[PDB]
């Protein structure tokens, strides 16, 4: 029409499956209202009817659409749609809908009562012929296709209106891709890497003729990696389904099982098949089984197949938009001849999910499981440190099986056969999830976690000037690069916190990594010691590699003096301050990128024995001294520690801070934990005494951590730093800053 | 192609090699390019199984055969030269060796101009900045960077914007101007620079980048230049030209600066071998990499091989008393071996540096090795002024600031402290600029030009507050004693 009425579709965030959300501006500008129903016309003369909402985050030219209605319009993600207002509510009278035979099989039960009854209960849902909708429940997600509508050809159901569900399920059509297939809505904890992959494979697949009409290099090889069962194959099929490109799947062991010469025929013919059906995506699952390192190859038969794969990768990049996505456990476990340009040039690190990602994964897998009311997936997601998507999927399935196993199978074992009724009535309690997570699932990974820590600036008491310096050093080089370029100054890439142990160095690291929303990699003392004893300092490289793969980052080496004091302290070993590991730290820190937004932070509670060749410019050179707290800071420490625990109101923390002088920040936490221990003991003892009531069951006494509990927890207070150590830090500061 | 031939069946590959050499012989003059030679003919240790060695043997026989009345040159490519079969680099087969090596700043700028040849760049695009920020990139990296910036420019606008009205056309392709921000994005995160090897280049430091040290400049020019520009005088007078210097003195006074400067004035390559590298070869117990280092210096002649922090190993195992052993190490011994055994005159000039000359292995100060002891002293006022000017000449500084007063007050400051002062003053100025920007962003009553950005006075009055001396008087006394004893005692 060449005038503005057309919009760009994109992903959705709302849990409603029959609405579209648009930005408050485009709402007033398109001459529409909040809630007003409209027509959405897309490709191939297939339109639909929908409801509109308001969402500040989504931009003007963008329209939230969930996968069901987005697929209904025959359009796919990233395309353009026409929205026309229609306030013509032709309120329905009776609907003729039937399920699909593919999705409905084995499902013994009156589908009307079990699914559609709360679905259309007080639901003003608009329906039009050619719409295949879906409803979830009873460990199932059922598809319904409407054939015959009383108001022709579209209507809106009123709460009064009947719904008429006679007939047999119909066989599926050739031009709707079924919704058991995977889409971007399913992938929970990888919404950031999905951005990279979508921006990489958007133009070659959606707009193929464009790259024919332009001389420019397209991305050909993409290497997904990360630990197994993280969602790589999932991401591949999701991208394939959303962009609509043909998807060929090559399995590593499958090809490697065939006879010598049969496997290479399979590879060649697979590449031929994908070339014939362009646009395409080849997924070579378990690449480290086909093409490992040269040291682990022995025997012609292996190397020959590696060579065949290399030749096919090099050949495909003549006038053939076939992207090849390959998955592997670890990137340095496959043949390095593959990661050279033209074959596998793009590398993506999926990585294990974090707290918010795990909660999202849980919501994805509990989508149609009819959870109980007490189920608080926040607690679960907080207790699943170490789980990947497969672990959480198995956890949800195991909790479901436990709920089927306790009752509702043996209880109705003797009276009546299987039915959908029991499936609806199954509410999986929070205890059930606690059991499934309790013992029956071994978390399958113990790698270095990379995430944005949940610590915030108010979690730390005192240290305000240290906060402004940290904000300056980490923020200013990224948010105002033009000032640094104008004044010629170079931005430093390191800090060295130093001071008494247990005063907030790790807290400050996590806090400044959170405020900038940058990843955080903690490398504790035992790890450096493990690399020193094991004499494998060549792992330090790998560490920095992670910091490059997850940029922007904050690489944090705490207890940096660990090696220095492992071989004796001040006198100690006869040698100098040069170690096997710290030397690799120097080497890798001198040899990183000019500005890759990676900010190394060190920490040491013994700054006198640290290798002085690390305090030189171009390395960790900003010495910040984390001092012992004061009263106006100790109050804040006590408040920030106690704000999670229910404490009484007559307790004075200022008196504590007055009495606890020179207490390091950890002692002020041991006090609170010990007082909490006393309170918990009193609670349990009172519970048992009230259980000795056998004369008559009543509400537990008031659980405010009270005063005169601290009067006992304070009895066993210890100072974890002598005055001598304070004197040592004072001397360090005095000498190194003031001497001459 | 290496893998192409190595993929075929046993006996098919040798047929392919034989027939390829036949085809090239038939169409003479010809050039055969055997890409990825280290896949066809690796070292004997990494060959196992008849099928491999047989193909290596077939290649050897074809190379030996071609050199009868047949002008076919055979150019082969490999990642690392010592990764292929040494039977190939014997005469008659592969006698000429060329080291392409990673590009440098001017080369990278030229690479950018080559790949942006028909991309219709924007006006703000300053490829100087880009080429200066691409340390580590090879031609393929820069090509992919330019293509990715082009794709980003197509991706932001001019594809989704004309997605709904009108189809593809040449018009939008002409109107695409790829902004400097776009290149900043493509270079920002979305390209991992694919190499971290030892860089060989002619450093961009010049003689005016260094303050003071004039007599050291003339001595360096004499020792490096005279043996190459006037060999006939040396042959006539029978003198032999020395092949080494040992700078020594306080740390942070210009040793590396002098090395880069004299390597630049003669337009000869420069190979820096810092302390951590020698320590890595000592801890890892692989001193047999020292050979490789010198090999590079031979492949890139004329050169200036520069070992700084040469006392690193000597003080790693304790200082003056330290370990009970003597001054002989695993690495420094290889340095002696390789330095005694280089060519008579290959225009490679070894330079050492050490801020602790008392613990260095005295068997390296003997003639035929590093024997010219030059002492880089602490600067004076007439030199500190020049140091401050040479450091500040890149940063916009006010005119009322007196550097002579600074040089007057900063006495005995090593050359690095006079740079920390300037960097700290620049930090203060940048903080003031950003804070003023935010305060002018608190203007919500009415967007205006940022205040004058000359680094001003009374900024140094604060940066000077936190001045440190990075060398005690005791170290100065130690260097004095070294000089007095070794030069004057008897
Ligand atoms: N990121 C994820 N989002 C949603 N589900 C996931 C995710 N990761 C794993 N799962 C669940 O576990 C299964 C394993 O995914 P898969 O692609 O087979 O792992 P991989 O290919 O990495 O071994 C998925 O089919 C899904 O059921
Ligand atoms: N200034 C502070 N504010 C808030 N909590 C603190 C502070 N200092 C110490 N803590 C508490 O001490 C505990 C350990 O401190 P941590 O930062 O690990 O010590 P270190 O700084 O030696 O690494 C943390 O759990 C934190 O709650
Ligand atoms: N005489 C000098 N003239 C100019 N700059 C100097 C001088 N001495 C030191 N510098 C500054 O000190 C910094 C480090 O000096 P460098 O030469 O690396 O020390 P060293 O001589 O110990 O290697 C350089 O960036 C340089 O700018």
């Amino acid at each position: 029409k060449n005038r503005p009425n057309r919009l760009i579709v994109d992903e959705a965030i709302n849990e409603d499956n029959s609405v579209v959300s648009l930005s408050q501006p485009k709402m007033d500008e398109l001459q529409l209202f909040r809630g007003d129903t409209v027509l959405l016309k897309g490709k191939k003369r297939r339109e639909a009817v929908c409801i509109v909402l308001s969402d500040d985050e989504c931009s003007d030219e963008k329209i939230r659409m969930n996968r069901v209605v987005r697929n209904n319009l025959r359009v796919r993600l990233g395309d353009v749609i026409s929205i026309q207002p229609c306030p013509d509510v032709k309120y329905g009278k009776r609907i003729h809908v039937l399920p699909i035979d593919d999705t409905v099989e084995g499902i013994t039960g009156n589908l009307f009562e079990v699914y559609l009854k709360p679905y259309f209960l007080e639901a003003y849902r608009p329906i039009r012929k050619g719409d295949i909708f879906l409803v979830r429940g009873g460990m199932r997600a059922v598809e319904f296709k409407v054939v015959e509508t009383d108001p022709s050809p579209y209507c809106i159901v009123a709460p009064d209106t009947v719904i008429h569900c006679e007939g047999e399920p119909i066989k599926r059509e050739d031009e709707e891709e079924s919704l058991n297939e995977v889409g971007y809505d399913d992938i929970g904890g990888c919404r950031k890497q999905l951005a990279q992959i979508k921006e990489m494979v958007e133009l070659p697949l959606r707009h193929p003729a464009l790259f024919k009409a332009i001389g420019v290099k397209p991305p050909r090889g993409i290497l997904l990696y990360g630990p197994p069962g993280t969602g790589k194959t999932l991401i591949a099929r999701a991208v394939a389904n959303e962009t609509g490109a043909f998807f060929f799947l090559i399995n590593g062991p499958e090809i490697m099982s065939k006879l010598a010469g049969e496997s290479e025929s399979n590879l060649r013919k697979a590449f031929e098949e994908a070339e014939k059906n362009a646009p395409a995506i080849i997924f070579i699952d378990e690449l480290d089984a086909i093409a490992p390192k040269r040291e682990k190859t022995h025997g012609e038969v292996e190397r020959r197949i590696v060579s065949q794969l290399l030749t096919l990768m090099d050949g495909l990049k003549q006038r053939a938009h076939v992207i090849v996505m390959a998955a592997t456990n670890r990137p340095n476990s496959i043949d390095p001849a593959l990661r050279r340009f033209g074959r596998f040039d793009r590398e993506v690190d999926i990585g294990i999910p974090d707290a918010t990602g795990r909660l999202e994964i849980l919501q994805i897998h509990t989508k149609n499981m009819k959870l109980a009311d007490d189920v608080d997936l926040e607690q679960v997601a907080n207790e699943t440190h170490g789980h990947v998507g497969a672990d959480l999927a198995a956890l949800c399935s195991e909790a479901a099986l436990q709920a089927i196993r306790k009752k509702m199978d043996l209880i109705d074992l003797e009276d009546e056969t299987i039915d959908a009724e029991v499936m609806n009535s199954l509410a999986v309690t929070m205890d059930d999830f606690r059991w499934a997570l309790s013992q029956s699932n071994p978390s399958a990974l113990r790698e270095t976690v990379v995430e944005v820590p949940q610590v915030t600036w108010e979690d730390i008491g005192g240290l305000e000037d240290v906060k402004r310096e940290l904000q300056e050093l980490v923020q200013y080089p990224v948010e105002h690069p033009d000032k640094f370029l104008k004044f010629g100054m170079t931005p430093s890439k390191g800090v060295l916190f130093y001071g008494p142990p247990g005063c907030g160095k790790t807290l400050l690291a996590k806090a400044i990594a959170n405020e900038c929303q940058a990843n955080f990699i903690s490398i504790k003392g035992p790890e450096l010691l493990t690399m020193w004893f094991g004499e494998s300092e060549a792992n330090v490289r790998e560490i920095f590699d992670k910091a490059r793969q997850a940029a922007p980052c904050v690489l944090f080496f705490d207890e940096l003096d660990s090696i220095a004091k492992a071989r004796g302290g001040n006198i100690g070993d006869g040698g100098g301050a040069a170690d096997r590991v710290i030397n690799q730290i120097l080497t890798e820190m001198d040899g990183m990128s000019t500005k890759k937004n990676v900010f190394i932070i060190g920490a040491t509670n013994r700054p006198d024995i640290i290798d002085p060749a690390i305090l030189r410019p171009g390395r960790l050179d900003q010495l910040i001294y984390i001092p012992l707290p004061d009263e106006k800071s100790r109050v804040a420490i006590l408040k920030a520690n106690l704000r999670k625990s229910p404490v009484a109101k007559d307790v004075d923390l200022e008196f504590l801070a007055k009495m606890t002088n020179g207490f390091s920040g950890a002692d002020l936490t041991e006090i609170c934990q010990r007082a909490c221990k006393l309170a918990i003991r009193e609670s349990i003892e009172s519970e048992i005494r009230r259980e000795r009531e056998r004369q008559t069951e009543e509400d537990d006494p008031v659980p405010e951590i009270r005063r005169d509990h601290f009067e006992e927890a304070m009895r066993f207070a210890r100072r974890s730093v002598s005055d001598n150590d304070i004197r040592k830090y004072e001397m360090f500061a005095q000498t190194l800053q003031q001497s001459r």
